[PDB]
DNA sequence: ACCGGAAGTG
DNA sequence: CACTTCCGGT
DNA sequence: ACCGGAAGTG
DNA sequence: CACTTCCGGT
């Protein structure tokens, strides 16, 4: 199906075998990408789009700021925080 | 039908019209039930289980503590906090 | 009010 | 399993 | 590395 | 419609 980036990141985060590239860290919702290039590769793989990289992936995350789906952890790089306010709304059709 | 309780609460919390009975409040994840009995009634209405009350509903939420799907905001009553660790795993098939 | 054990449901 | 039902704890 | 405007895609 | 692509800012 037509999977979302916020759904894809939760998929990777749920399994601890992906700890090399992405992992939960800090308060509730906060996670960091320990290998942003690896995460961006797998997102391009799922979408059938091998031109994907972290610079293009991060602008995809940026649109979630206005949607209230997630936000940046200011200071700790490659680290973002999911926000239930928008996730809950995005979960419904 | 075929729905989880954690999914049902996020469904209600997405629509702000439901602020009479339940609403987001506090840090990321934290919500409270301003009319706990009204929430329990709609859960019984959804599940087709007419004897549902808060006492029965609260024990369903206590099973989520060991699952890491949510936790209790200690002190503030009728107030619980979703936890992304369990919500991530629970969303997958 | 909130907690978790115990037994039961399809 | 994911609750529902019930109850003796704090 | 992170920010958001802009134009384009399936 | 949710990104994808590109880029001139900080
Ligand atoms: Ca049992
Ligand atoms: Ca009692
Ligand atoms: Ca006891
Ligand atoms: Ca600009
Ligand atoms: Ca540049």
């Amino acid at each position: 199906g037509q999977i979302q980036l916020w759904q894809f990141l939760l998929e990777l985060l749920s399994d601890s075998a992906n700890a090399s590239c992405i992992t939960w860290e800090g308060t509730n919702g906060e996670f960091k990408m320990t290998d942003p290039d690896e995460v961006a590769r797998r997102w391009g793989e799922r979408k059938s789009k091998p031109n994907m990289n972290y610079d293009k992936l991060s602008r995809a995350l940026r649109y979630y700021y206005d949607k209230n789906i997630m936000t940046k952890v200011h200071g700790k790089r490659y680290a973002y925080k999911f926000d239930f306010h928008g996730i809950a709304q995005a979960l419904q059709p």
